[PDB]
Order: structure tokens, then C-alpha cells, then sequence
């Protein structure tokens, strides 16, 4: 009588879930701007380039305008992302232990507050050097605040419905993306801008008090009484019986009272050893070959709007595909598929001329989908193969291995388009393609309803 058939009794997709899940999605679109975001505000209009300074003439307020960064410190764009990322590795390696035993859901209440109130500072900031700092801190806090917020809603939906929602949270942040643009086009100032993302957190924070912890893991604490009490409120709130309360408990005596994230324990079974391996390959892929492409895309008409505009069309028809075709033959396919895929149109582009009319669209669509699908997968999967005391111990790959490919892709495409113009492009297909063929073929299974018993990360070999 595990948690899941308590949720199944008591209804997995009842309107209290719908609620939460809409609580979260007005979290998912508060990730956006921390991410997405800086390609607005953080855009030059124009360069003047004795030089006596630089005035920009446009009626909009990016960051360069106010800081004259345009030709003296043009790299500090760059630092200012390499800051961030930093932000996310030292969220990676920091906010582990510390963003579960003092308390899941009450960390996350805390670190969405701590980042409310270092945007409004950010709004307010006048200077560089507390800027940057307070960057890092966004960075390492929103991270944080996403990836929580993630598990615990994989961690609430019952069995057969966590790809559904899952994919409809990855939709709810292409709609972030979409709402960005939309404000961006309101108002192209950063500081009111930054002023009005900063709101969406306090509507998170003032209804979030009633959303209840994680039962599962709150049971992995020996603390079922609360636990109990929980779940039976969940079973009054959607019209259905309480089921019996002995049942519902799950005493699992061999279970650690505490959490060890295992340091030393992950290589100790292979097969988590091999999962936690083949994840690093292909989380560093995702980000690798994506700004790549990114990088590699044609200039879109108004570059600031119209490019994210179409950048975010994108997503929801993969995300549609997805949750079309990620049961029928599982979690392992069609991704696979979508990343031979990337491979090949990575893999076009060098031995077909670009006088060939379409070319760029089709390269660019088929790429993009490939690496929309790839992301969509690797997240589930990630927040499937890991217990709750290995899933904030499994926000490593995804945060601590995508945070070395976002540092290191400029370095990469900047030594690149000086050796060889043939040479990027041979480098990702090679790399992308033998990495997802010879991976991504059984990182363990898919399909299975219970990921946190204590015997999920073993059995599955
Ligand atoms: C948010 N960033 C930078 C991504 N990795 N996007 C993506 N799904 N490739």
C-alpha cells in the first residue's frame, strides 16, 4: 500500500492537485526573466565606435545604456553570465542537504521570498559590483526555487498522470517565455520590467502558505502522523473517504531516519554509477549543442521581439508531440529519436551547400525540435531515476553538468569560427551523435510507479 495508491483513492488529478499545479505553473513563469530575460534588457541598441563616451539613441534602457559598457567593458556581458552560471554551480553543489532538512517545502518558502527581495534590490541597485553579487544570488535562489518545485510536483501526481503534468509545467514555462516577450514589448526599461517580474513571486508566496509538503518525503522522516493528516485532507478536499490510516503508513524500518547524500555511495552500484554517467553526457549535450545552435541561427527580424516570438513557437509543438508520444513507446524512443535527429540536421548544414533554398529553416526547425524533445525528456527522467534523497542529490547533473556547457560554449564557438568555419558544426554533430547513440539506449527503464522505495535505483538493472 504504497503513497500512490493512496493518491489513486483519493483522486491524482482532483481540483486541489489543479490548484497546486496552477500555484507551481505561477511559479514556472517566474523562471523565465531569470534565464530568457537578459537577451532583452541586456541588449545594446547601437555603438557609437577622440571616442569621449558613447550615447545611445533610443527611447528604451537596457543595461549598457545606463552602465556604458558598449565598447570599454563589452566582455562584462559576458561576466555578468558567467557570474550567473557560477550562480548556478554554487546553487548546485550548496543547496543539497541545506535545501531539505531544514525543511522542503518551508526551504522553498524561504528561497522564493529570499529571491523577491533580491529583485526588488536588483530594481533599486546603483552600482556594478552589488549588481553582479546580487545576480550570483539570483541565480544560485531561482535554480534552487525551480528544481524544488519541479520534484515536488512529480512528487504529488500519482502514477500515469507525471508525464502529463510534468510536460504541462514545461508548456507553462514556454508560456513564461511568451508573457516575457509580451512584457518586454509593454515596456522595453529593465528596471520596470525587473519591477513587474518581481510580482508574480509575491502572488506565489501569499497563496503558497496552504500548498501541504511532500508526503513521500515527509514519510522517509518517520513522521507519518502529519503525514496521515495530510493525505486525508487531500482525500475530504476532492470528495473521497479517507482510506484506512495503517495502510497508508509505511513504516520502511531499513530506511535512514536522516538523509545521506551519498558522495561516495553513488559509484557504489554500478547501475547508479552507469545512470549518473550517461546523464552527465547528455545533460552536457543538451546545453552544448543548444546555445550552439542558438548561436548558429540566422538574424531574425527585430532580434529582440520577433526572435523570441519564434524562438518560444517552437517549444509547444514539441511539447504537444511529446506528450502525444511519450507513453505509447515510452520515455527512451522518441527522445533518442529526436536527438539522432539534432545529430543529422547538426550533420547537413557542412556537406549540403547553404544556396539551397529552406535550408536554414529546415536545419534550424528540425535542430530545434530535436533539442526542445531532448530537454523535455531529460528533466522526467532525471526527476524519475532518483528517491527523494537522491533527487536534490540529482539536481547535480542537471545544474552542476549544463552549468560547465554554458561557460564553456562561447569559449568553444569563439576558438571555432577562428580555426575552421567547417569546424563547430563538425564537432557538436560528432559529439551529439555518438553520445546520444551509444547512450541514451538504457539509462534503466521507463514506466516505473514507485522511484523512491529504496529499491528503485537497484532493481531496475
Ligand atoms: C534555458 N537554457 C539556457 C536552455 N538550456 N534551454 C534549452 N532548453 N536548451
Amino acid at each position: 500500500p504504497t503513497v500512490d495508491d493512496i493518491l489513486e483513492q483519493v483522486g491524482e488529478s482532483g481540483w486541489f492537485q489543479k490548484q497546486a499545479f496552477l500555484i507551481l505553473c505561477l511559479l514556472s513563469a517566474a523562471f523565465a526573466p531569470i534565464c530568457v530575460g537578459i537577451v532583452f534588457l541586456g541588449f545594446t541598441p547601437d555603438h557609437h565606435c577622440c571616442q569621449d563616451g558613447w550615447v545611445y539613441d533610443t527611447p528604451g534602457s537596457s543595461i549598457v545604456t545606463e552602465f556604458n559598457l558598449v565598447c570599454a567593458d563589452s566582455w562584462k556581458l559576458d561576466l555578468f553570465q558567467s557570474c550567473l552560471n557560477a550562480g548556478f554551480l554554487f546553487g548546485s553543489l550548496g543547496v543539497g542537504y541545506f535545501a531539505d532538512r531544514f525543511g522542503r517545502k518551508l526551504c522553498l518558502l524561504g528561497t522564493v521570498l529570499v529571491n523577491a527581495v533580491s529583485g526588488v534590490l536588483m530594481a533599486f541597485s546603483p552600482n556594478y559590483m552589488s549588481m553582479l553579487l546580487f545576480r550570483l544570488l539570483q541565480g544560485l535562489v531561482s535554480k534552487g526555487n525551480w528544481m524544488a518545485g519541479y520534484t515536488l510536483i512529480t512528487e504529488f501526481v500519482g502514477s500515469g498522470s507525471r508525464r502529463t503534468v510534468a510536460i504541462m509545467y514545461q508548456m507553462a514555462f514556454t508560456v513564461g517565455l511568451v508573457a516575457l516577450t509580451g512584457l518586454a514589448y509593454a515596456l522595453p526599461h529593465w528596471r520596470w520590467l525587473q519591477l513587474a517580474v518581481s510580482l508574480p513571486t509575491f502572488l506565489f508566496l501569499l497563496y503558497y502558505w496552504c500548498v501541504p509538503e511532500s508526503p513521500r518525503w515527509l514519510l522517509s522522516q518517520k513522521r507519518n502522523t502529519e503525514a496521515i493528516k495530510i493525505m486525508d485532507h487531500i482525500a475530504q478536499k476532492n470528495g473521497k473517504l479517507p482510506p484506512a490510516d495503517l495502510k497508508m503508513l509505511s513504516l520502511e524500518e531499513d530506511v535512514t531516519e536522516k538523509l545521506s547524500p551519498s558522495f561516495a555511495d553513488l559509484f557504489r552500484t554500478p547501475r547508479l554509477r552507469k545512470r549518473t554517467f550517461i546523464l552527465m553526457y547528455l545533460w552536457f549535450t543538451d546545453s552544448v549543442l543548444y546555445q550552439g545552435l542558438i548561436l548558429h541561427m540566422g538574424a531574425t527580424s527585430g532580434n529582440l521581439y520577433l526572435d523570441f516570438l519564434y524562438s518560444a513557437l517552437v517549444e509547444i509543438p514539441g511539447a504537444f508531440i511529446a506528450l502525444i508520444t511519450i507513453d505509447r513507446v515510452g520515455r527512451i524512443y522518441p527522445m533518442a529519436m529526436s536527438n539522432l535527429l539534432a545529430g543529422a540536421a547538426c550533420l547537413v548544414m557542412i556537406f549540403i551547400s547553404p544556396d539551397l533554398h529552406w535550408l536554414n529553416i529546415i536545419i534550424m526547425c528540425v535542430g530545434r525540435m530535436g533539442i526542445t524533445i531532448a530537454i523535455q525528456m531529460i528533466c522526467l527522467v532525471n526527476a524519475e531515476l532518483y528517491p527523494t534523497f537522491v533527487r536534490n542529490l540529482g539536481v547535480m547533473v542537471c545544474s552542476s553538468l549544463c552549468d560547465i556547457g554554458g561557460i564553456i560554449t562561447p569559449f568553444i564557438v569563439f576558438r571555432l569560427r577562428e580555426v575552421w568555419q567547417a569546424l563547430p558544426l563538425i564537432l557538436f554533430a560528432v559529439l551529439g551523435l555518438l553520445a546520444a547513440g551509444v547512450t541514451l539506449l538504457l539509462p534503466e527503464t521507463k514506466g516505473v510507479a514507485l522511484p523512491e522505495t529504496m529499491k528503485d535505483a537497484e532493481n531496475l538493472g
